[PDB]
């Protein structure tokens, strides 16, 4: 086990194309207008909190890559990682809060199944996994207020 | 060599992908664009991409079953991600010049995991030559589209 460039390096650029998503987003006065739960963290918190947590997953998984037998781990890091991507588009660009509340729990789970299964191979890898997995289930709570706290248009058919 | 548990849960993954397509089909803006002289018919996508995540969850599941495939799979996640970056990007965002440079990524990670993959398991290799192909039409299209369009705003 060791720290692997290759893999690491990997794994971050990877995490390149959340990250376009969050890049992509102007100031919307849709957001704005939104009303939010007490809790709901200032609109620069977000890219710092998503940049610590691409680091510490990526770490993740390239301690995970390194060990026999992670191929079901890194398969569910690929599909939590890919709906991750799919999230914020749905909410933020085509502002489809129903459907975003779908994607993100299936997020969630991915990411819950990929810590479960991070933790059955290297514990370090699970703990690095805990506060995204917190952060999701944060994620996912702001989601549902913003649904149950809003006005809701019809989405396509 | 069918791992049902690998297979479905990277058949799963290509979901989040197959979303962008059902949430984001192209409208009029798609239709009114200038194409190139050999762009497909419209049915021919939706039978192309179901087609690759079927291949590219089946060449998957092989190579995760094998002896120091991490580097492979990091590849895949990577190729993965972009790969459910662009059709927001091009479609629902209309920034065909970021669409451009997600797509290029894309293919350079579909041919890094494509490389990678023939390193383990030939099979899972072969494969992934049609998604290398269709990615490179995938990039042409894009281009096109920006070459063929200079003229509108979203295409610079
Ligand atoms: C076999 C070897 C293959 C290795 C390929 C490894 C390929 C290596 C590919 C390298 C990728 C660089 C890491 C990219 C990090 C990344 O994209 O995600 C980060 C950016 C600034 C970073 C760039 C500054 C220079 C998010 O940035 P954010 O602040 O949230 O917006
Ligand atoms: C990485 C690149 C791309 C990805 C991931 C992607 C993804 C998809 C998917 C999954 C579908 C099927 C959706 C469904 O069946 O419900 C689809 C449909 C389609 N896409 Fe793409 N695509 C890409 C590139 C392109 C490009 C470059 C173009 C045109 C320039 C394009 C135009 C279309 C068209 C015309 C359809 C079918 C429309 C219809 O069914 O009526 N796609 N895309
Ligand atoms: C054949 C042997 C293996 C060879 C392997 C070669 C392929 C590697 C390609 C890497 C491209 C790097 C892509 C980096 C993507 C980062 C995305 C980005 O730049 O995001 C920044 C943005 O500001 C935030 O939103
Ligand atoms: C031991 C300390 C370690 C420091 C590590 C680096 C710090 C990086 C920034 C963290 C901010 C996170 C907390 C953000 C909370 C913001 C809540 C808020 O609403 O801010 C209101 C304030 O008035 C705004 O102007
Ligand atoms: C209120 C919240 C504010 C939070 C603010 C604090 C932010 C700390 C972020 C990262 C800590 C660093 C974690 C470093 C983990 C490294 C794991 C690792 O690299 O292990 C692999 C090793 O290289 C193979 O031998
Ligand atoms: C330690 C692992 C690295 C860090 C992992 C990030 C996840 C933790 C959340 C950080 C921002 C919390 C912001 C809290 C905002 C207070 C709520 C409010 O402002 O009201
Ligand atoms: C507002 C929501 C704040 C976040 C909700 C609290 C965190 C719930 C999940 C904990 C996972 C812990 C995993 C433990 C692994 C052993
Ligand atoms: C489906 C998977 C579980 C969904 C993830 C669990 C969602 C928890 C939501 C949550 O804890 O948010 C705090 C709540 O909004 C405070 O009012
Ligand atoms: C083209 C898009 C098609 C989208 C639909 C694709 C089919 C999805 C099927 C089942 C859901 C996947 C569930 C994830 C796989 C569960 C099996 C599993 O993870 O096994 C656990 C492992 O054995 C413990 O060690
Ligand atoms: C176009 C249609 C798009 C379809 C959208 C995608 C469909 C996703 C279906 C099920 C996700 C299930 C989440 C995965 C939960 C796995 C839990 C599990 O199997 O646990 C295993 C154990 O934790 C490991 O050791
Ligand atoms: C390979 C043969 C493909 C036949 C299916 C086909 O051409 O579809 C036509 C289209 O659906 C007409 O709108
Ligand atoms: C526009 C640029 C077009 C570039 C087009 C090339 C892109 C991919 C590069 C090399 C493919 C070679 C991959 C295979 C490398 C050797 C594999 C091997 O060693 O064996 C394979 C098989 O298992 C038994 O021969």
């Amino acid at each position: 086990m060791n720290m692997d460039w290759a893999l690491f390096l990997t794994f971050l650029a990877a995490c390149g194309a959340p990250a376009t998503t969050g890049a992509l987003l102007k100031p919307d006065e849709w957001y704005d207008n939104l009303n939010k739960p007490w809790w709901n963290p200032p609109r620069w918190v977000f890219p710092l909190a998503w940049t610590s947590l691409y680091f510490l997953m990526s770490l993740a998984a390239m301690r995970v890559a390194q060990l026999e037998g992670s191929g079901q781990a890194l398969a569910f890091y690929a599909a939590q990682l890919a709906f991750n991507t799919l999230w914020t588009p749905v909410f933020f660009g085509m502002k489809r809060m129903a459907t975003a509340l779908a994607v993100v729990m299936v997020m969630w789970l991915f990411v819950a199944a990929t810590m479960w299964a991070f933790f059955q191979l290297d514990t370090w890898a699970g703990v690095l996994f805990v506060p995204y997995l917190i952060w999701a289930t944060a994620t996912t709570g702001l989601n549902f207020e913003a649904m149950r706290l809003n006005w809701n248009r019809p989405e396509a058919r």
